[PDB]
């Protein structure tokens, strides 16, 4: 795993200092030199010919290095590709798989590497459309009993429950060829603003445990990855991987370093955090946490 602890990490009081040194604008800069950074890595595959189409954006290609290959077969006119990026987690190599919202076009696909990554939680980070931006295909069904057939790959919705900032679907994958079932848990957030960035991170922190121990329920009854995907798949995607790590540091050794996690998490999928305010959502994210903690004196 390229998340390791340290070199120099930092503690909260330090990180505290570090942020009111910097200031907000101060943050932003520093983002502003990550996104300097010249890729590590090359995107031939991504912008090749066939797979254009399967990328919702042009702008936002996948890595050669890390992404995901389909183990698909000969003349159907199909490829091995998927906009979809392996990253690793902390302390742990292929934690999560950052993908794009799924195209029509591409939804057998999607599924086709639920099933060939044995995935057990998919979370998804924002809704179909906002603000008139389409951001994601409806690639599950939505009403329990509901069924969708992706070829060999049958999709059945086993029921749904609201919270207050999520939404979990149990879904039942049966994979005809193979006569075998599976069942895999979707989590959407649903408190992630329009505009901006969560006004506080406690929805999402708490959102992030719920994630984290649906996980470790599935597994104990089956690491699968968990597919973690927003519109391009590096905006929420990259901030939801990038608290997930930072935090999980922080509770194992009581230090992080949010620059060194971001810049690690953009070497496996390019692009992760696109705005400068989610660089510094990561960095408020973080210091609300030790604060509701009681890690914080003022
Ligand atoms: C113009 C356009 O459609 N592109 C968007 C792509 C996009 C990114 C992120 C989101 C998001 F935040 F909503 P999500 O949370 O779903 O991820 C949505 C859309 C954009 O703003 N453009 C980006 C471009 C990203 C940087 N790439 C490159 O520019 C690039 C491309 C190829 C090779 C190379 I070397 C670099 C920008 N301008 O901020």
């Amino acid at each position: 795993s390229v998340h390791v602890p340290g070199p120099h990490a930092m503690t909260i009081q330090e990180l505290v200092d570090y942020v009111n040194a910097r200031q907000k604008q101060g943050i932003y800069e520093e983002y502003e030199d990550i996104r300097r950074e010249n890729p590590v890595g090359t995107f031939h595959c991504s912008m090749s010919p066939g797979n254009l189409e399967k990328n919702r954006y042009g702008d936002v290609p996948c890595l050669d290095q890390t992404r995901v290959k389909l183990t698909k077969r000969s003349g159907h006119t199909q490829t091995d590709y998927i906009n979809a990026s392996f990253m690793d987690g902390y302390k742990q190599k292929n934690a999560y798989i950052g993908t794009q919202g799924p195209l029509e076009n591409t939804y057998r696909d999607f599924w086709l590497m639920v099933w060939e990554q044995k995935v057990l939680v998919i979370v998804m980070t924002t809704r179909f459309e906002e603000g008139g931006r389409r951001k994601c295909g409806q690639y599950w069904p939505l009403e329990k009993d509901s069924r969708i057939r992706f070829g060999f790959l049958t999709v059945t919705n086993l029921g749904v429950e609201n919270m207050n900032h999520y939404k979990k679907t149990t879904l039942e994958i049966h994979n005809t060829e193979e006569r075998q079932k599976r069942q895999v848990t979707h989590f959407q957030f649903l408190s992630w603003p329009d505009y901006g960035v969560p006004s506080s991170a406690a929805s999402l922190i708490d959102f992030l445990r719920v994630v984290r121990n649906q996980q470790s329920l599935a597994v104990s009854n089956m690491e699968p990855p968990i597919v973690v995907h927003c519109s391009a798949g590096i905006g929420r995607t990259g901030t939801f991987c990038s608290l997930d790590i930072c935090l999980a540091q922080l509770e194992e050794l009581g230090t992080l370093n949010v620059f060194q996690t971001v810049s690690r998490m953009r070497t496996q999928r390019a692009f992760s955090i696109q705005t400068p305010e989610q660089y510094y959502f990561c960095y408020k994210a973080i210091l609300e946490f030790a604060e509701k903690e009681g890690m914080v004196s003022a």
